[PDB]
């Protein structure tokens, strides 16, 4: 049996569950399939990387380059200004999601078109995520060691930018074969430098889609019908609908911000979320278990 | 320039170069490509691993399963009167090599068909594993880790056993994301017990038809026209023979056995022959210029 009570980590106050025998029923499931019935289908920004650190604010992939030594001051109030305009449309209570996907798309293309102009070479992208301020959630280094080990599938799903995504994961020297990431990769020219995005844009609205163009990947996972599932956004929950079929799932939500205003959304929507937390011990508390 | 000369790895007795001033070239080549260039492509089983440690004679993935404790003494006796027969027809000066791949088919087969007999489930192969005598080319961890660092392809091109190979990497800590495995892969039924392969066969003479048949793969990396070929086997030299389009290629073969017989073959065909030789620091050595 598996009992929430007696796992220290599901004790936290920062653990929220709206129903905690459903979760319990899952993470049976989980456990019985073991190693060979696993797969983990994952969010980076703020749900593998901190949202904060040192009360400080921690970086995006697309922050890590918004904020480097190869973008003007200029470049980066403009961005800014986007992302006050668009994100107030985001976060606009008015609007249903479908009609927010024209201004998402706007975003991006927007704000990476502001990148594309400021001369962004691969062969930086090295240092600039060294010296970026680039952080992973605590136990990190657990999570990714006992999915390597056991070599549960584990595919990165990700608005943010591919080739930073990468960068940071492989500097912190848990990119194992086991990791598949899907994200919005850089296109580069004849001398290495950035000139626009490759494939179909994955924005925040529209993971259903990119998760549908990924058949290929699942279906050869056709067994790993057990999914550990982690976002910090609505969007998120949509990560799992090319998955060729579902015995267990289970989908755990990071809440970073706007706390009092999506709390109650996110408990009928998520399985487990958890408030303003920065590891992750709670899903390496369920591996423990499972593996 | 590339002065081989001047490079200590290049100058141990076990390093065997027929044309030097080819070597140079291909290596200088290699250097002005860099990282964006270059991509990998290796046999594992005497190449990556040891053929021998201690005086002592280093296992093959195969050997790995053959020597376990979930295999009988009279399995094993049927494994080595097989090996006895189908390796003197490998070994034959007389038959060219298309009149040996009938054998060859013949004998994977028969000796892969021994082993599923003997019941051989997915869950203990790491137990089996971490309990053989396999060993790492000195220098593994340095070779795996530069080319992680800089994201370099590496396609591990295996007539072994895949899951047994993976295991092996695994566990060295070395199965990084930018390393694909292409070889022999174990087919389990319901229980999680091996019952068959998948695929086409992979053996020693047939590499041509493996790196064709990965066309996906090459296709994704166009722009890496600079190749590091390893191997052990004449058969190997075939390796490379899907790849999009050729700029430098440089091949590198362990000569471990038959020095006599082979090394005029060898030094004919492999650019340069590491002779009776357990280590990666030539290899490591032309990375270091390259990367």
């Amino acid at each position: 049996a598996v009992h929430l009570k007696m796992m220290p980590e599901f004790q936290k106050s920062s653990v929220r569950i709206k129903n905690p025998t459903r979760v319990e029923e899952i993470i049976c499931g989980l456990i019985k399939g073991g190693a060979a019935k696993l797969q983990i289908i994952t969010d980076f920004d703020m749900t593998l990387s901190r949202f904060s650190y040192n009360g400080k604010r921690c970086p995006t992939c697309h922050n890590i380059i918004d904020n480097c030594k190869l973008v003007t001051d200029e470049c980066r109030r403009k961005l800014l200004q986007l992302k006050e305009q668009y994100y107030a449309i985001e976060v606009d209570p008015v609007l249903t999601v479908e009609e927010k996907f024209p201004y998402m798309v706007e975003w991006y293309t927007k704000s990476h078109g502001l990148l594309i102009e400021q001369g962004i070479p691969k062969a930086k992208l090295k240092e600039i995520v060294a010296d970026s301020d680039v952080m992973l959630k605590e136990g990190y280094e657990n999570f990714f060691g006992k999915l390597q080990q056991h070599g549960i599938p584990v595919f990165i799903f990700s608005a943010g930018i591919g080739d930073v995504l990468e960068e940071v994961i492989r500097q912190a020297g848990v990119y194992h074969s086991n990791v598949k990431v899907v994200s919005n990769f850089m296109d580069f020219d004849e001398n290495g430098v950035l000139k626009g995005f490759k494939g179909e844009l994955i924005h925040v609205f529209n993971k259903h889609d990119g998760a549908l163009k990924n058949t290929d990947y699942f279906s050869q996972l056709k067994d790993n019908s057990n999914i550990i599932l982690l976002g910090d956004s609505q969007g998120d929950l949509r990560m799992a609908d090319g998955v060729a079929n579902v015995e267990h799932i289970l989908k755990i939500g990071y809440l970073n911000d706007r706390v009092d205003e999506l709390l109650e959304k996110y408990m009928d929507s998520y399985d487990i979320v958890l408030v303003k937390e920065e590891s992750l011990e709670v899903v390496n508390s369920i591996l423990q278990k499972t593996l």
